[PDB]
């Protein structure tokens, strides 16, 4: 696999970790990016989290990785997808109304996201995930998770 394919799959794993560590008050992604072996996940955060969160997120992310869980894909009609997954599968960008069929990524009881990119078949292929930075921006109610993979 491409390092960026892996880093991108890691976004899904890391997102799930953030939600598990912080609950549903940090579950809406505003934006993300992948550059080589590095990725950044930014989510809306209603609350500042405790001193254990950063470490908790990294631990949870890596645990999901060794679990080597399958990264499922459902390519369904938009209406069926929305019924099956709800608004949860969307990020905070608009998905043109003419897109009537969605590819949605599912890591069972971890993360659900409408995404048309390539992914690893399982979480184990991602390798160790390292979170070198977590920045909470109080006034904007935004939480940034910076992480990186091994090439
Ligand atoms: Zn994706």
């Amino acid at each position: 696999y491409s390092i960026e394919v892996r880093t991108h799959s890691a976004l899904h794993v890391v997102k799930g970790a953030v939600v598990k560590a912080a609950g549903s008050a940090a579950k809406w992604t505003t934006s993300t990016y992948v550059k080589g072996n590095k990725g950044v996940l930014i989510v809306k955060a209603a609350l500042e989290l405790d001193k254990w969160a950063w470490a908790a997120m990294e631990a949870l992310a890596n645990e999901k990785v060794k679990e080597n869980a399958p990264i499922k894909i459902y390519e369904l009609p938009r209406e069926e997808a929305e019924k099956m997954f709800g608004e949860d599968m969307y990020d905070l960008f608009p998905v043109p109304e003419d897109v009537r069929i969605l590819k949605v990524v599912v890591i069972e009881d971890w993360n659900v996201n409408a995404c048309n990119k390539e992914h690893t078949k399982t979480t184990g292929e991602i390798g160790p995930i390292k979170i070198r930075k977590v920045r909470f921006r109080k006034s904007k109610g935004l939480l940034e998770i910076h992480f990186e993979l091994l090439e």
